[PDB]
């Protein structure tokens, strides 16, 4: 089997991205963020806290003629971010752009933080990391990929982000008419749960680039590119006024700059992303500070390349038994 399923931005700066999915019989679409870091997929339903409900669409197990309580369930997960969401468990179909997996767990939150209920167009996560992260207790759950996974015609899925327009995801096969020439795959360690890597290294602009290992995340869940402290005062170095804001929350820049391109190393391969695509607006409407794209990962504790980098390629997630990760320029 395969699915393919479009994936649209949020908002004008791509802050998320949204995909349909259908939940239950007969369905419900719900509009999900998959994020291929973490591995809890939950969802807005008529359990969340009326109080934390702003917009959403919400799943209803007792509309679904499937769905089925796992007795006992809970979860509880924290992101990186500081927002959060808790709740208790269903198995119910889940389809995502025609694949269909059943008994799949859908995670129903009685509670979510702030910043979920303030995003009326995300009506949930579907987690895409590896299933030792998810946080349904006692019995630990399978993300829909490790469940569609014997069923798929090949072990993998792809993220195919637009830049300020829809892309693709799909499961079970390589469209080989999504990316322009080779793909370039590189080892993954799962030892923390995630798709992680080492890319081999970066430039700024037309400059020279710095052959350098950074261990990092392919992350499709986090909007920006945060990396290591050097790297980063590297890159905003070549805008004229862009400066690190402890006030702000990160490097700001001068909406009137125009900024350079950053590549990231694959192997021996280069993936460009473009100034553009590092321009996050004005910190506040109407002024003239903009925030920047590329950010220190200094106080997070990991490097990820969210969706900032990962737009700029056509993204392989590769699930074979030893799992890698691929990229292609598009
Ligand atoms: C909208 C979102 C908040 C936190 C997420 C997890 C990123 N890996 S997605």
């Amino acid at each position: 089997s395969t699915g393919s399923a479009t994936t649209t931005p949020i908002d004008s700066l791509d802050d998320a991205y949204i995909t349909p999915v259908q939940i239950g019989t007969p369905a419900q679409t719900l509009n999900l963020d998959f994020d291929t870091g973490s591995s809890d997929l939950w969802v807005f339903s008529s359990e969340t806290t009326a109080s934390e409900v702003d917009g959403q669409t919400i799943y209803t197990p007792s509309k679904s003629t499937t769905a089925k309580l796992l007795s006992g369930a809970t979860w509880s997960i924290s992101y990186g971010d500081g927002s959060s969401s808790s709740g208790d468990v269903y198995t119910d179909t889940v389809s995502v752009g025609g694949l269909t997996v059943t008994g799949q767990a859908v995670e129903s939150a009685k509670k979510v933080s702030s910043s979920f209920t303030e995003d009326s167009t995300i009506d949930g996560l579907l987690g895409l990391a590896f299933s030792t992260l998810n946080t349904v207790s006692p019995t630990q759950q399978k993300t829909f990929f490790d469940n569609a996974k014997a069923s798929l015609d090949s072990p993998v899925f792809t993220a195919d982000l637009g830049y300020h327009a829809p892309g693709t995801y799909n499961f079970g096969f390589i469209d080989t008419t999504a990316y322009t020439g080779s793909i370039t795959y590189t080892a993954v360690s799962t030892k923390q749960g995630f798709w992680e890597w080492t890319s081999t290294g970066y430039a700024v602009g037309s400059g020279t680039f710095k052959s350098t290992s950074i261990d990092g995340i392919a992350d499709t869940g986090t909007t920006l590119l945060y990396l290591p402290a050097t790297v980063v005062s590297a890159y905003w170095a070549q805008v004229s006024g862009a400066k690190s804001s402890s006030s702000v929350g990160g490097y700001v820049f001068p909406c009137s700059a125009t900024l350079p391109s950053f590549t990231f190393g694959v192997g021996s391969a280069r993936i460009v992303i473009p100034g553009d695509y590092i321009d996050f607006g004005p910190i506040s409407t109407g002024s003239s500070s903009c925030f920047g794209g590329i950010q220190s990962s200094a106080g997070i504790g990991i490097n990820i390349f969210g969706d900032v980098a990962l737009k700029a390629a056509f993204v392989v997630f590769n699930g074979a038994t030893t799992p890698t990760l691929g990229f292609a320029s598009k």
